[PDB]
């Protein structure tokens, strides 16, 4: 029966399936319609038939296992979407209506009703079910009645009363927080609509709202853009991206009821995207370290995820107006023009989506502009991401504190996540598809690049730790300059390291003092870890001549510099060791599953190969020191060495210290509160961590105390001579 709640349902269709958009000349579209064409064909000849059964498909039925309800009903889901596009080989197919209608009314009898509990785990019941279920009816509202969309919407309301609290009848309920609140928001919202229920939109509305507030502690968004979700994880690059994703879709609904969302909130969102997101995503490609569990699914490696994030901001630019619209528009088009690497059509899945795409890339009002040079220190998630727009390469360095958890393994993914927040450090340069094709279940996990470890095997049924040490954070001066340590300490406490980095501008250093070891195991630090194509092969120089690198390690004593060398200058990769060091280094093919890493993916061997290099660490007190310069040439990698020579001001147990002489910029990290004397020319005076630069006779100065999370005055912390 229809009226304004059905109103809304038809643009709740329009945003999910959008079959009014849908153009049979319009190839991207065209391509997503056969998609659907040959899934609904292959559940429709696969579904068991006849005398009443156990499950309805095979493949999904251990009812027991509750990714199978949700795999179920987004089944009956895709029918729906077919059953209402005219151009469907399925529209008005009587078998189709009479197939979601009957596989509704079974499932709702045998397996998902009020009479049941959770079995397994509980996002199924309440999310995941759910929104299949809305959507099935909502896109075939006018084959059911009013009572059946009530009758198989009652199961909804069990196990979601609330507009807030999320498990609630459980024997432990919860606060639906962060991107788990924006869930619910779907799940009520249209539920709401679909039951012609008043109360049940505003305070689902009123209760959504709450995501707007910026947060001191737990879930949430952080003012210098960080996020946090599950109490304690850096997660804005896959919870982070539901909420982005599921308000983008709810808003233009939202935005048509009784009561509509103050457009003051809307420049929250935008500030969202600016501070929070947008750092986080390189050449089309979202950070890993910001994506927790999630690395490990072969289906979301970073450029498909980006694109999540990407298909929501280009939502909220089209009800955005005047100058934010082709600001947001300019956003998203230079993204996505940046990928070489990925095509963004692959991860659009309405017609609406790939419509507003189509439209944005073609446009020639909307700029596409390369990105400009950024520094985001992310200290309430203990990450900090840095881009150089000039010779093209970001930077990601993923830590953990006392405050923050160092990897999430949770329902059987990401078994083997142990040191990927142990001073991980990510590089991205013109191999876009570094971290993809199979990085995670290929990369040695006992080898995570820039980590301090001991050789001791882990069991892949461990789970994350938080650090002893609050002494932890960054210290940004500008948007080329910051500089970061961890007061590292390593998951039994045999081992620890005083690491620090310096990033200045066009490369970052890599300073490690106090690495001490009471295991029996040996220690090591991995320089690096990185995924070669075959396409491009490196030619590897130590100190200037031409090594050749095998399966087995070799050692190369008296090492002053290491520069991996490609056709493309994109991909360069140098290594200047400020005192000479002493490395192995190998070239291997690695091979492992993504089953491996994450139970639920497939067992299919896959294989890469890897260039590692690593500096030993044989006795207490132990010391590594050295300069990563990526995207120059080989003379130019050179004449930088020549330049930095002196760049090593100190690299001991309560100081470390680099200066770059061309920027006039000091970095300086402090353990203690004695006064250090830098370069005959000030003194620093207060345990924390420092950028400073000269600008003739005065100095800017960027001090942070990582374990108050302050600044503090200048006077306090620095003194000219
Ligand atoms: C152990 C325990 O009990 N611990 C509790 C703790 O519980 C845990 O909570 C978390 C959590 O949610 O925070 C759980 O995490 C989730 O686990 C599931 C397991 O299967 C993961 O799947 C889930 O990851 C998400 O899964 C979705 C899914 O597949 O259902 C993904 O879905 C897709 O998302 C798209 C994005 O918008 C969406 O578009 C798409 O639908 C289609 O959209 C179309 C469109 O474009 O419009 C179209 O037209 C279509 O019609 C429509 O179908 C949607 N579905 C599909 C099939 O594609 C989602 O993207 C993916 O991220 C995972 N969550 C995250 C964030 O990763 C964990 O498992 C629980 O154990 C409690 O939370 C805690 C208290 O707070 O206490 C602890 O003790």
């Amino acid at each position: 029966v229809k009226d304004t709640y059905t109103d809304r349902l038809d643009d709740w269709n329009g945003i999910i399936a959008g079959n009014q958009y849908y153009d049979s000349k319009n190839d991207q579209m065209a391509k997503l319609n056969q998609e659907l064409e040959g899934k609904v064909a292959d559940s429709l000849s696969s579904i068991s038939s006849q005398a009443d059964r156990i499950y309805l498909w095979e493949k999904f039925s251990n009812y027991k296992t509750s990714a199978n309800l949700t795999a179920t009903y987004r089944k009956l889901e895709e029918m729906a979407k077919q059953v209402t596009n005219p151009s469907s080989r399925y529209y008005q197919d009587e078998t189709v209506v009479r197939t979601v209608r009957d596989s509704m009314e079974w499932m709702h009898k045998h397996v998902y009703n009020s009479e049941k509990s959770i079995v397994g785990n509980a996002a199924d019941y309440e999310i995941g079910t759910p929104r299949a279920i809305n959507n099935t009816l909502s896109l075939m509202k006018e084959y059911f009645s009013d009572e059946e969309i009530k009758k198989y919407t009652d199961v909804i309301e069990k196990f979601v009363p609330d507009p807030e609290h999320f498990r609630k009848t459980t024997d432990n309920p919860v606060k639906a927080l962060g991107g788990n609140l924006v869930d619910m928001g779907r799940v009520k919202v249209i539920a709401g609509l679909l039951r012609k229920d008043d109360q049940e939109i505003s305070s689902t509305i009123r209760s959504i709202e709450q995501v707007f507030k910026l947060v001191d502690q737990g879930e949430g968004f952080y003012q210098d853009g960080s996020y946090i979700d599950h109490t304690n994880v850096a997660y804005t690059g896959a919870y982070g991206n539901v909420l982005i994703d599921g308000l983008s879709q709810l808003l233009p609904v939202i935005q048509k009821t009784k009561n509509p969302i103050d457009k003051d909130k809307m420049q929250t969102m935008y500030h969202w995207i600016d501070k929070s997101f947008a750092p986080l995503l390189v050449n089309g490609e979202l950070m890993d370290m910001s994506r927790g569990r999630s690395i490990s699914r072969a289906n979301s490696e970073g450029h498909v995820a980006a694109v999540e994030v990407l298909r929501g901001i280009h939502r909220i630019a089209d009800m955005s107006e005047g100058e934010t619209k082709q600001r947001l528009q300019s956003l998203v088009k230079t993204i996505v023009q940046s990928d070489s690497y990925y095509d963004v059509f692959k991860n659009l899945k309405t017609y609406k989506d790939i419509s507003l795409m189509q439209s944005l890339l073609s446009d020639a009002g909307v700029a596409s502009v390369p990105r400009t040079s950024y520094l985001s220190a992310f200290n309430k998630m203990d990450k900090t991401a840095m881009y150089n727009a000039e010779k093209g390469f970001g930077f990601g360095l993923s830590l953990f504190s006392s405050r923050t958890l160092n990897y999430e393994h949770m329902n059987k993914e990401n078994k083997r996540g142990w040191y990927t927040s142990d001073g991980m450090f990510y590089l991205y340069n013109g191999d876009l598809s570094h971290y993809s094709d199979g990085y995670w279940p290929t990369v040695n996990p006992y080898k995570m690049p820039g980590t301090t470890e001991t050789d001791a095997k882990r069991a892949d049924s461990d789970t994350g730790k938080v650090l002893p040490s609050a002494f932890v954070g960054t210290s940004k001066l500008d948007d080329a300059n910051a500089t970061a340590t961890m007061d590292f300490t390593n998951w039994n406490q045999t081992l620890t390291a005083h690491k620090s980095w310096f990033m200045l501008k066009d490369k970052i250093a890599f300073l490690g003092s106090n690495i001490q070891n009471t295991s029996t195991d040996t220690a090591a630090t991995t320089i690096d870890q990185r995924k070669l194509e075959s396409s491009n092969p490196y030619k590897v120089y130590v100190n200037d001549k031409e090594a050749s690198l095998t399966e087995q390690e070799k050692d190369y004593p008296e090492t002053q510099s290491v520069f991996l060398e490609s056709s493309d200058s994109k991909k360069n990769i140098g290594y200047f060791f400020f005192k000479k060091s002493s490395i192995s280094m190998s070239k291997a093919l690695q091979k492992g599953a993504w089953k491996d890493i994450n139970e639920g993916q497939s067992d299919k061997e896959v294989e890469n190969e890897f260039l590692t290099i690593s500096q030993a660490h044989k006795q207490n007190g132990d010391s590594y020191g050295y300069m990563l310069i990526p995207n120059v040439d080989r003379a130019t990698f050179n004449q930088m060495i020549k330049e930095l020579e002196s760049s090593l001001i100190e690299n001991n147990e309560t100081l470390q210290s680099v200066y770059d002489a061309k920027q006039g910029v000091w970095g300086i990290v402090k353990y203690d509160d004695s006064v250090s004397t830098i370069s005959n020319q000030f003194q620093v005076l207060k345990r924390g961590v420092y950028t400073i630069r000269k600008e003739g006779d005065e100095y800017k100065i960027a001090y942070y105390n990582p374990e108050t999370q302050e600044s503090a005055p200048d006077q306090e912390v620095f003194k000219k001579l």
